[PDB]
């Protein structure tokens, strides 16, 4: 394939931070710093991935070029991400809107940390991938700039509090799916 | 006088920034960049400040050495401060554990900001002077450092929001002082 081992190996990384990879193509490129590629080559190399762990897991690892990649990792990550895949708008102009639906504990960031920023964290982790905390700051859009990664490193949320805080809340969306879906009695 | 025109200048600007500044040279002498000299000049230079003031309003203005001293801008600023210098304890163990006693508004600062950090300022403006909040920030026991000033010029407080509170706290000062004078008969 058009690609280096290095560039295999960083695309994986970025692939295991997505839901529903083979359609976040793009951010995927943007996150492993491939923004060069053709979307073409982007759509080969997730597609390996894709088939390879669905040939290994139909533990067990598969080869690209040099690089061995261990198929049970790919799919632990892409599990823990389906709540959020489930729960998110696709769509651009609802995403931007989307509230977290149900009640959030306090933060405990020893700041104002409120639905909006718990819906802005999600939206961003969508976006940019989980764990990808600097871009997240980073978006013009998303307002969390001025509240995420203080330049004090004793001020919170640092990235062990995001990490905390988002597998909280992706918890939250997993049991209110559940929720959702016995009340309506639609699988 | 054994100071030049220059530092005289700094020990006024530092002199205004206390209440009782005579019992305070050394706090004076470490803001205005003066630790070098002796407390008899200090004590010198703060009486000339001292009497001249008095002489001057018994605007009026008077001089040390070539410098031109506004007696009433130093007086105005003194009279801010009479809340704070008859609140603040002037025993150091006292004045650690300081409370302000009555309820206070909330700062919105974004931030939890309560009771011990608007206590923690007001000992702060004792210690270092109305309007030295960097040295309020690096003090290692007031628990503002990683509080006040945030190196992010957009999140709060900055030195605007710390003036604004610091007025707001003396006029509460001011207000629970008339208060238990009245409520107490004893003038």
């Amino acid at each position: 394939k058009g690609f280096s081992d290095a560039e295999i190996r960083r695309f994986i990384k970025s692939y295991k931070k997505f839901g529903g990879p083979l359609e976040r193509l793009d951010a995927i490129a943007r996150d492993a710093e491939l923004v060069d590629k053709s979307e073409t080559d982007l759509r080969r190399l997730g597609e390996l991935v894709h088939n390879g762990c669905i040939k290994a897991l139909k533990g067990p690892t598969f080869r690209i070029s040099g690089v061995q990649v261990n198929a049970k990792l790919v799919i632990s990550h892409e599990e823990e991400l389906i709540p959020l895949h489930k729960s998110i708008p696709s769509d651009p102009e609802e995403r931007k809107q989307y509230t977290i639906p149900c009640h959030t504990k306090a933060a405990h960031f020893d700041i104002d940390w409120g639905k909006e920023d718990d819906s802005n964290l999600l939206i961003g982790i969508y976006e940019y991938g989980y764990g990808s905390w600097e871009m997240i700051k980073m978006d013009p859009d998303l307002s969390l700039t001025h509240k995420i990664l203080p330049d004090d490193p004793d001020k919170k949320p640092q990235a062990k509090q995001l990490q905390t805080r988002a597998d909280y809340l992706i918890k939250l969306l997993s049991r209110d799916l559940a929720k959702k879906e016995a009340l309506s009695g639609a699988g």
